[PDB]
């Protein structure tokens, strides 16, 4: 039984190395071309998974070779690939990624096949979903499949963690009133809120700002700074710090982050919010010591024993 | 069934994203539409020639992986010898990734890979064939002393050569020129290789003259819609040679189906006057811009005028 439902994205990473970004009209050479896995929704589910969890990724790519190397991607991560759907009427989702030497880039993603992912789909999940712990989504599928999901997790009283990634200005007011954990970083926090993120106690104002709208829980997080959560119980912003580490390549770290809550919600649903958000914090910042995105996401064997008792730790 | 059209150069994969605007630095920006496509300069002239008739051999070098699995199935479905295609781990298939926005403005960047990694070696197993030929057309897309040896291997052996200097680079090797039968570039290629402004046929003319003092015997200056214009040492008279307006859906590719139709006229019509191969080819390379995409569009035989053959 999947405890961990990620209903979203899986991407094709097409990855150019390049000495200098393009501009408007130039044809530049790389010096290396590669391809990789990624998608916010896959990415996240494989942070659960190597974490321990039990999950089911909910999505749609192509009848395409990208589609059935990212099936592939998912089983070689102890994914449950049962309701990875196919479609001839779109090509999977693809992020082409133009990097240069120290790391900047320019990112090109079409949602494909992503898009695709529809009602019939959920409706054949509809027993998957009902029966986990947490249903995870974002922002990379048709936003009403996410709001389905949404709704459905919520009509059989499984916790929802909703990334609203990236943002949208002006979501549905249902996304928060059906969001038990909502969850996005600064730059997501500032379109959504119309306020400048920057620090700690601009996430605090932010927060509130979504609280308000019928979030349960709010997270906002804060790059290398940790993350600050709020909740209807608890409204106060507690800001919850991460030990500074040596960043060797921060891609990917947000869905680390997430992925890593989702696993603490299904598999310790008794801790605090801090305790997971300490636990989720450390989880990200080793990702971002590591090269690439999936790849630098750590499994349970090589993490410190602490990140899985079952009752809170100093 | 011996080769008389041999091309020892470039397969690409275009991987394409079409989006409302381009991205700058740190930005991720969503389009509407990917697709990839089988490009390359070598292989879309290789192609071109083949879907008229041509009997072809492609002497390539692609990765050990999809797109390159995928590449090999796309020449053996058009006919062409995949003998010399070779497959290398040591580097992927050559991509071709291009941005395009709804005005068709683009970025593009090119990893060649496996392309720089056909070597000499890889050539001197083809050198059987090459003899057989009539035409051999190199480009600028592989390793120079590939193409090099390739147009050297060609001229032991009295077969044409038909090279194709794109991209161009400002300070190519001097032998390029004195290796080529028939030396074709674009305006803004000749402008690159001459240090000349090109905006008129007359400038054309110019330039090509340029070229053909560096040693080339003829010489092909392509104009987009406006035709081009040839010269050679025995006729160094620049003839503009014009074409029929069409309306173009996308022009992406029709130089390559220019240059394979020119291959096909050298290998398979060579009593042909070089202007009424230039008329063809022109012509030809016109129904290509009729039509979405690179080698998707390139024309069969059968679909075209009886009176081009
Ligand atoms: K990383
Ligand atoms: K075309």
């Amino acid at each position: 039984v999947a405890a961990v439902v990620v209903v979203g994205s899986c991407m094709t990473d097409l990855v150019s190395l390049t000495s200098r970004l393009p501009k408007t009209g130039e044809t530049i050479h790389g010096h290396k071309f590669f391809i990789g896995f990624g998608g916010k929704g896959a990415n996240q589910c494989v942070q659960a998974a190597r974490l321990g969890a039990m999950t089911s990724m909910v999505c749609k790519v192509g009848k395409d070779s990208f589609g059935n190397d990212y099936i592939e991607n998912l089983k070689q991560n102890d994914i449950s690939t049962e309701f990875t759907y196919q479609t001839k009427d779109a090509a999977t989702g693809t992020a082409s990624i133009i990097v240069n030497n120290e790391g900047q880039n320019i990112i090109v993603i079409v949602a494909g096949a992503n898009l695709l992912l529809n009602t019939e789909d959920l409706r054949a999940a509809a027993n998957v979903i009902s029966r986990a712990k947490v249903m995870v989504c974002q922002l990379e599928i048709t936003p009403a499949t996410s709001l389905e999901a949404l709704t459905m997790a919520r009509r059989s009283g499984v916790k929802t963690l909703f990334n609203p990634a990236p943002a949208i200005a002006d979501l549905d007011p249902q996304f928060y009133t059906l969001s038990d954990v909502f969850c996005c970083n600064e730059s997501e926090a500032e379109i959504l809120t119309g306020l400048t993120v920057g620090s700690a106690a601009d996430a605090g104002e932010a927060a509130l700002v979504l609280l308000k709208r019928g979030c349960q829980v709010v997270i906002i997080t804060l790059g290398a700074e940790g993350c600050v959560v709020l909740s209807q119980t608890e409204p106060e912003p507690k800001h919850i710090p991460t030990e500074k580490v040596k960043a060797v390549d921060t891609t990917g770290a947000g869905d680390s982050f997430v992925g890593a809550l989702a696993f603490y919600l299904a598999y310790y649903p008794n801790l605090s919010l801090e305790d997971m958000l300490n636990r989720s914090n450390f989880i990200a910042a080793v990702s971002v010591q590591a090269a690439g995105t999936q790849s630098s996401y750590p499994y349970k064997k090589d993490l410190p024993l602490t990140l899985f008792l079952e009752h809170h730790h100093h």
